């Protein structure tokens, strides 16, 4: 673990205009080229929580993928530790904001694609993301997407949080990414995020409003926990479906969102097997883009 030296490094803004915190976009004085830098460690001292970051670093270091951010190096400044990132020049929030009312499909299938490849290379190392959305899907100057800020290195959003995540069951797994890339189908189509809930017993009304009872394991972990005294989940006997919120998104698209947003786990695909669906094999797009993105 070489460290390298902050020096070269001169501050143009922080990344988002401070909806990231202090993540700070700089040119590199030698090469010019541009770098995200991010604080990682307050104190080496603490040879506990350094342990744990050279840990993460290491990790860092091996997970490599055309579709995961760039860790380009670490540096040290007295005893604090920064990682530095290849800038990513967009994120999807962006396409988002020229086309308010949705993306263009064949876009949706090349974002959505290359999601997936990136997730289920994740997941084929053990590695879940745990907090997949829009703000940090980046997306290159040619179109690549790359992820980043993975749940290994509040107000925060639970707009994008299966409900096992919601209810606090420590038996959470890969399919809390499945479903995150499942609200995302919606959203790149139609321009609104599918389930907005501004706390975790919002977001699961909300949930509930669309797909009915939660699986009986989940209604017994929110029952049992004191937070949710006073307060109960809906009994849901007539929900609104995603095809009659959202009536002139086809069959094929709907079908792909429905399959991702399970209420029970067990019963979401696996990330790879998204890439199975009728709505990347039609037409042959998925063998196409695939050669696509090798040439
Ligand atoms: N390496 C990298 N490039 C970018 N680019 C980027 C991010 C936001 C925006 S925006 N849409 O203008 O706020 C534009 C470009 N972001 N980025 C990182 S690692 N962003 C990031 C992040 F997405 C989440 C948490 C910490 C972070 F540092």
């Amino acid at each position: 673990l070489y460290f390298q030296s902050m020096e070269k490094y001169e501050n143009l803004g922080l990344v988002g205009e401070g909806s990231y915190g202090m993540v700070m976009k700089c040119r590199n004085k030698d090469t010019g080229r541009i770098v995200a830098i991010k604080k990682f460690l307050e104190s080496d001292d603490d040879k506990m929580v350094k342990k744990i970051a050279m840990r993460e670093i290491k990790l860092l270091k091996q997970l490599r993928h055309e579709n995961l951010v760039n860790l380009l190096e670490v540096c040290k400044k007295k005893k604090r530790w920064y990682l530095v990132f290849e800038f990513v020049d967009h994120t999807i929030l962006d396409d988002l904001e020229l086309f308010p009312n949705g993306l263009d499909y064949q876009v949706v299938q090349k974002y959505l694609f290359q999601i997936i490849n990136g997730i289920g290379f994740c997941h084929s190392h053990n590695i879940i993301h745990r907090d997949i959305k829009p703000e940090n899907i980046l997306v290159s100057q040619s179109g690549v997407v790359k992820l980043c800020d993975f749940g290994f290195a509040e107000v925060a959003t639970r707009w994008y949080r299966a409900p096992e995540l919601l209810v606090g069951d420590v038996k959470y797994g890969k399919a809390v990414d499945v479903w995150a890339i499942g609200c995302l189908v919606t959203e790149m189509f139609m321009g609104e995020p599918l389930f907005p809930g501004d706390s975790d017993i919002d977001q699961l009304y909300h949930i509930m409003m669309c797909l009915g009872n939660l699986i009986p394991r989940h209604q017994e972990l929110f029952n049992k926990n004191p937070v949710f005294a006073g307060v109960r989940l809906p009994e849901i006997k007539e929900r609104e479906p995603l095809e009659r919120r959202y009536p002139k998104l086809s069959e094929v698209v709907i079908d792909l969102a429905k399959k991702c947003l399970h209420i029970d786990p067990d019963k979401r695909p696996f990330c790879a097997e998204l890439l199975h669906h009728d709505f990347f094999q039609m037409d042959g797009f998925a063998e196409r883009f695939s050669q696509e993105l090798q040439l």
